Order: structure tokens, then sequence, then C-alpha cells
């Protein structure tokens, strides 16, 4: 499936994508994201739009 972020953080903000077997592989795929960017914040998920948010 397709999964989505969106990176809400104080400095840096944005949108990724991206297509994985199950959530928990496109998450960890996420969380890499997020921290190799900077950004460290809460998560949350929307299971009807298959979209991650992070808030710093
Ligand atoms: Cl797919
Ligand atoms: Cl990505
Ligand atoms: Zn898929
Ligand atoms: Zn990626």
């Amino acid at each position: 499936m397709t999964y989505k972020l969106i990176l809400n953080g104080k400095t840096r903000k944005g949108v990724l994508t991206v297509e994985a077997v199950d959530a928990a592989t496109a998450e960890k795929h996420f969380k890499q994201h997020a921290n190799d960017l900077g950004v460290d914040g809460e998560w949350t998920y929307d299971d009807a739009t298959k979209t991650f948010t992070v808030t710093e």
C-alpha cells in the first residue's frame, strides 16, 4: 500500500510517501526519515487516509 507522512516540524515541513507491504514497514521507513532530518515529535496515524503525522 502507499502510506503518507506529514512533517509538522517546528522548522522543517513536508509530505513524503512510501509504498510498503505493511504499515509497520512503511512506518519504520518514515521514522528513519524524521530521525535523519532532525525532526523529533509526537506521532499519530489516520487509518482512513493511511497517513502518519509527526508533530514537533
Ligand atoms: Cl501497493
Ligand atoms: Cl519516502
Ligand atoms: Zn503496496
Ligand atoms: Zn523514503
